């Protein structure tokens, strides 16, 4: 139980005379407004607040905002800056919070480096009531947890009128936004398992398929190991190709296509949406620059220049996190490394003979995700420290800064094992005649058996899929770190933004439009991610959270800037997708070129390039030849190069540079018209709505021509 | 002489009883606000208006303008709505004519649709005193005349705040933003003489062009025609591998980065400057909508379906716009096809044998150029008969809509010419086993001897060079159709506008930024079409025209947004221009792939391709071999074919299959890392400016605090 204040105050009882010295200081400044009142409980003490009327709207009319109106054209109410109510218990809670702040804010000798200091340990405005509970009579915050935050409902939509009004416009801005890009995801999802059922139809009557899985043609491929493995049949390694051909269909071409589109349409989507919403709570952009105080190490460093009566250290620390990039990059790469020689050549040992090399792969991308979700910590408190040696202007500046440095750190270290094995996989190595050797000691890494397409997919498909859980679960094994109102929401966390929050959902939908050239059925994933992501969201904001101070923003700023950003990227990558990794120009270019008939036959054997086997390099034979054949004279490997019975052998042959002048040519193709579709959709779709703009006209007249009298 | 007036009218004096008598209904209500005064003279009459103090600053006040104040703080006065200057003589005639033509406007029974209804012949303002002339008592028209207007000083800047204080905003804003063109062209015009005299340094210690005008070799080349052409000497024509050589220099490539990265921070540069002259004139942006009347068929339509008591018909008049873009399109290749056949194969009449083959090219060209000249208003008649149909909303949107629809077809006819040679010219003919006919009875179209590059050269520089003076000479030539002062104003020339003025501005952009990878030297081309083009239109100003209403704009609009376009559109059309078209790429591929040697030797041995002579089909001989050499058995062709004592003869070699690969991955490349540098440089400069913004914020800050006293 409590009567009607706004915003509590932890001080610290018991150099620290000077703590309470100043301590005392502060209130005697608050005497002058508002009605302070203290109490004294069990374990440390803590200042009470409350507002008076007389000089809340003389703070209310100290900025401009907009309240309801007496007046109502067309069954809704009207907004204007302060007048006709005269209630004096219409001010929201986080309203009277939020003028509260302001006068802690406006007054100094600021409260945030005092509260930094040392002197005060928490300011953080007090909720009415309870969630759940026994016998309270209507809490607002149980109306929320009984119509948002529950498991239980999840599939109806968000209240987003309420949550505005309790915990204001920033968060839920947020919910807003993410229910757009959970709705959005609905249709992409529904088109992505039609195209995986598509793929799932036409398994048992392609071309390729068959003739891998074929019988009767006793074909061998090259060894593929420097000493420990053998020769090994094509119809012995068929699944992949099964999968193969479930993954890089010539309808999920189609699906890459949409896939662009779609996220231009999810931004013309969301504007149209932030532009409703800002007719429906505030439009004055006039937002006071410079009105908040400085970040206070620039006051120190101006104290220091200021005794001495730079532009330059900005830019030298701009190339260290440049520096900070490329071995974030080069380190993404070795952390990968260690990861693929997690288990290396270790058939000598057991002599079991299970060799079964699939399991490997998932300890790798499983131990390698460990690496990547404990590095993000790390490289998260680089950032924070880096630009805190940057010594930034405001406050706003160094939220912004800081945003930005993050993302990078978390683009780069979460993109770059799919950046490897999508491109940089199997194409480094040489031919059978001489292999490229790493380190000059030893080989670089083959493909996997019928294309490293496998690889992708299924370290994509736990990544996106387990990060979470992985997350959840590690993350704290690894220690990562009649009762009264104010004692309650002291013991409660607190609230430390939503760039953590939003950087998730990023990154995320980079998983979504950057690969879905080579893995559809992404949406879906991200779809089922994010349901449970949601209202998990709500059930922290609600229960484990104390409240925020609702500052009043009127968009979401940077990331709109970052989404446009990654968006317009995964053009150009899913091109690169498509035409080097997934393996379809080859199928085009065998179904024109050299046909034989009207449709593919014997691609298969147009592919292989038949290597003479008595030609290595002095020990980097197989060891023992396994002689499932007889013998064995001659072994194929997929590289387009002519056979060793014409007068030029081992050499790049003609269909090389014919299958990469049409890849070439697929790339330019494809980018260039997504790139105008993109920009189409664009400039088709109208950013304002009609409704919103005909009603603020609507408005303002009927305001002015009501106003003059 | 006359006394202190704004804006005339005229008359016309003697169906035409209903002319006389609604004509005298608008004074009639002209007598409630303005004093007029009208006169006698000696063929038709005219009416005169003069403004009277007690109602103009009422409609001064009627609208939101700014007036210089009476306080001034460092060094410069400030603005404000109406106040503390109190003369009666500090209303310029600009304003005044402003103010009196908004009374006429507001005012009806629209004064528009009545001066184009037949009762009207003219309303216009008249100027003050005479340009030049004897004895005049300093006339500003005369100082405007003596300063800007004249060729004898052309190096000296713009006095662009009197040409707004007399014309107004638009037209200054107009002279402004070529004023910036011009200034801007200067670095681009001097590196383009660099790389021009860099490329005439070089000539004579190459490799290529020694090998092309070698004699000793005695090879000989198919004979590029059907009947009569003998076979030729590489050695003889070399002039074109020289100015070949003189225009695919190595340091072309860089002219093309530079120029696509000039055009970018061309944009950035005026950005700025429209933004600082927006802060010098008015700032105010809430400029009302739907203020102005409506397009009257609009209104009878209006009535028309009123008393009927359609969105789809101006749809499928777009599509009838598309297909008018599409036979413009080949109708522009069908008269280049006319005249390149102006005079084709006509060595059988005279045999007299000069047969130089150079003038027959410059014909084409300039035949070519007035066919466009004549088609090019044909095209604009369309466009505003296209447009009319339509039936849009207001007058801005007509304008608007209008200037885009002439604005594609004057860029399709005049770039599909230099499309079609520097692209589609000899690439669709085959190899001399079969030539491809087209019209199924005679050859396509060889290339000229030693590269397509001369004729895209001097066709594109008599263009951008002499457009200009044909169209001034030709264009008359065929029929294109103690003084009062009203009386002097009335022989004047209407006012038309400024699209016609900007269009050819928009299109010679075009000629710098979309065609500097063959041809260098180019803003050097435009600027000297420029310097002479300002002041003529300054004259023309001046001299030929009556005074324009001068109705207050804030920016140009729609060609900022046709400015980026064309200047983002260059990019992928210079990597074209430069990989294909310009014959850098084979240069680089067989400086590292066939070298034989360090560097190059030998290129045009390896470009050859040896075809034998005994194989035409019947009819595709030489009609007379000439016998230069004693006999012939091979002649060679540049199409990178295999010779014919191998096993395969005259198929697609393995070379051609290389060179288009490099080809296509170095369009790749250029495009990607040009549209990241053109963005890169949008991203860094600021498109605010610091002193306007802190001069403002000062100015806010002085009125304020000023203003509460």
């Amino acid at each position: 139980m409590d009567y009607h204040e706004d915003d509590k105050r932890f001080r610290r009882e018991e150099l620290c005379r000077e703590a309470e010295f100043l301590k005392l200081k502060m209130p005697t400044k608050k005497v002058y407004h508002i009605s302070e009142t203290r109490g004294l409980l069990k374990t440390i003490n803590s200042v009470l607040q409350k507002i008076t009327d007389p000089i809340q709207p003389k703070v209310a009319e100290h900025r401009p905002q907009t309240t309801k109106r007496l007046s109502y054209p067309f069954s809704r109410e009207k907004q204007h800056l302060f007048d006709l109510t005269d209630r004096d218990s219409f001010f929201d809670s986080k309203t009277r919070s939020t003028i509260v702040y302001e006068i802690l804010k406006r007054t100094t000798c600021g409260i945030t480096s005092l509260l930094a200091n040392g002197v005060y340990s928490a300011a953080y405005p007090l909720h009415d009531g309870d969630y759940e509970g026994d016998n309270v009579e209507f809490n607002d915050r149980k109306l929320l947890y009984e119509e948002w935050a529950s498991y239980g409902v999840f599939y109806k939509y968000q209240p987003i009128d309420l949550v505005r009004k309790y915990f204001g416009e920033k968060v839920g801005l947020y919910f807003a936004w993410l229910g757009a890009y959970t709705q959005m995801l609905i249709p992409a999802s529904i088109v992505g398992v039609i195209v995986f059922l598509y793929g799932c139809a036409t398994v048992d009557e392609n071309i390729p398929s068959m003739e891998m899985c074929d019988q009767r043609y006793n074909i061998t491929m090259c060894p593929l190991c420097d000493k420990t493995c053998s020769y090994w049949k094509m119809s012995s390694a068929c699944a992949t190709a099964r999968a193969s051909h479930l993954f890089d269909n010539p309808a999920t071409v189609f699906f890459s296509v949409f896939m662009a589109l779609w996220a231009a349409t999810f931004m013309e989507h969301w504007k149209r949406k932030q532009m409703r919403l800002n007719y429906r709570w505030d439009l004055t952009g006039f937002e006071e620059e410079e009105e908040a105080v400085k970040d206070h190490p620039r006051a120190e460093y101006e104290a220091r220049v200021l005794e001495k009566s730079p532009a330059y250290f900005t830019n030298l620390v701009s190339i260290i996190f440049m520096i900070a990039v490329t071995f974030a990059i080069v380190l993404g790469v070795i952390i990968y490394r260690i990861s693929t020689a997690a288990a290396l050549a270790m058939n000598s040992s057991p002599s079991v003979r299970s060799n079964i090399r699939v399991t490997v792969t998932a300890t790798a991308v499983i131990i390698n995700l460990v690496v990547i979700i404990l590095l993000d910590e790390v490289y998260g408190c680089i950032a924070r420290w880096l630009t805190k040696i940057e010594v930034p202007k405001t406050e706003k500046s160094f939220e912004e800064r800081l945003t930005f440095k993050a993302f990078l750190l978390k683009f780069v270290n979460s993109y770059t094992p799919i950046f490897y094995v999508a491109f940089f996989k199997g194409r480094f190595v040489g031919r059978p005649g001489d292999y490229v050797y790493i380190f000059r000691s030893f080989r670089m890494e083959e493909c996997a058996p019928g294309g490293c397409l496998m690889e992708l997919c299924i370290q994509l498909s736990i990544i996106m899929l387990g990060k979470q859980l992985i997350q959840n679960n590690l993350f704290e094994i690894g220690i990562p770190k009649r009762k009264q109102r104010y004692e309650v929401d002291f013991n409660l966390e607190p609230f430390a933004g939503l760039t953590p929050e939003y950087m998730e959902m990023i990154i995320q939908f980079g998983f979504v439009t950057l690969f879905v050239a080579s893995f559809p059925l992404a949406p879906l994933f991200a779809l089922l991610n994010n349901i449970i992501e949601i209202r998990l969201d709500a059930k922290k904001f609600v229960t484990e959270l104390r409240r925020p101070v609702a500052i009043r923003a009127k968009d979401i700023g940077i990331w709109y800037n970052i989404l446009r950003g990654v968006g317009k990227l995964a053009v150009i990558i899913n091109a690169f997708v498509i035409s080097f990794t997934s393996d379809f120009i080859p199928r085009l270019v065998y179904l024109y070129m050299y046909s034989q008939n009207g449709t593919m036959h014997g691609f298969v054997n147009h592919t292989l390039s038949s290597f003479n086997v008595s030609d290595f390099q002095n020990g980097t034979a197989p060891n023992d030849p396994l002689d499932l054949g007889y013998e064995v004279q001659i072994c194929r490997y997929k590289d387009y190069r002519e056979p060793p019975w014409s007068e030029h052998k081992y050499d790049i042959s003609k269909d090389f540079w014919a299958v990469l002048a049409a890849r070439l040519a697929f790339v330019i193709v494809f980018q260039n018209l997504v790139m105008f579709m993109s920009d189409f959709v664009d400039w088709v779709i109208p950013d304002i709505p009609k409704d919103i703009s005909q009603q603020i006209h609507k408005e303002k007249v009927l305001m002015v021509e009501l106003f003059m009298r």
